[PDB]
């Protein structure tokens, strides 16, 4: 018998995530205009379908692009996805606030690049949201006069 | 199992805007002066100040702004930005900030705003795990990009 099945419940970790660091065996991939110079926005984990949806932004040819990638889990425990080639992604460390991952990418020219990354989650607690809504109500502010800055197209550019 | 000692200055660092509400919608609409995307906050217990770093779009473009608020005896803070402001912290912890701001502009018009901000926390052990994995893969330190500081200092 090899290893045994892993009880996986990551649905909980879905939400807004941000890129902290990304390292690469090939600097070109993460330098300005590189395909893996990715600013994460959101991650959605589905435990039933065994997938992870990645939502991030990348600058290409002087233009900003919003990308959506779907990764599928394997018996291996790793995830596979198509993006600037084929990718095999492993979650090395994971908690309610951080994710440390390792990714192997093989581009259309058979070139292999290994990347490491650290992402952090932007956690918004129910207790704090309640405090905000009560205060907002106390000041007579209408719900329609509240702006969501976490999920909004019009935002600053990191570069 | 250990946690850093609690210090007001320990709250300093990258912060992000979640929600901002206004009694006057125009102040937070596109090109409004209070449609502020936070970058960093620096708290100074000694001086009784809070330095705000944020970005706001004006005339079609993003501007990086810095504002220094000074604490009063009653615990509230005062700051100069698009008129006079009196800022009150309603709730504050290692991960969140809920505040109420009263603004009176150059025309004597009063606007009250509410906001919810969250801190981006990067733990020591998580950074160590990242660097260990990075060295395990033979990746040179110069081949690592800090995305967080890029977002904290946009253009
Ligand atoms: C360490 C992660 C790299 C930087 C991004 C890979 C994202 C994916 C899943 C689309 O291949
Ligand atoms: C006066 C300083 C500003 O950063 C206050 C922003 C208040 C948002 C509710």
């Amino acid at each position: 018998a090899q290893e045994e099945e892993a009880e996986q419940n990551l649905s909980e970790l879905s939400g807004p995530w941000r890129t902290v660091y990304i390292g690469s065996t090939n600097p070109e991939k993460i330098q300005e205009n590189g395909p893996f110079r990715t600013y994460f926005r959101e991650l959605v984990f589905d435990d039933e379908k065994g997938t992870v949806d990645f939502y991030f932004s990348v600058k290409r040819d002087g233009k900003w692009k919003n990308v959506h990638v779907k990764a599928t889990k394997q018996d291996d425990g790793t995830y596979v996805a198509d993006y600037e080639g084929q990718n095999v992604f492993k979650i090395v460390s994971l908690s309610r606030t951080h994710l440390v991952a390792h990714n192997i990418n093989v581009d259309k020219h058979g070139q292999t690049t290994e990347l490491t990354e650290l992402f952090v989650k932007l956690n918004v607690e129910d207790e704090d949201l309640e405090k905000f809504w009560k205060l907002t109500e106390d000041k007579g502010i209408d719900k329609k006069n509240v702006v969501n800055f976490l999920e909004n197209e019009n935002h600053p550019h990191p570069e």
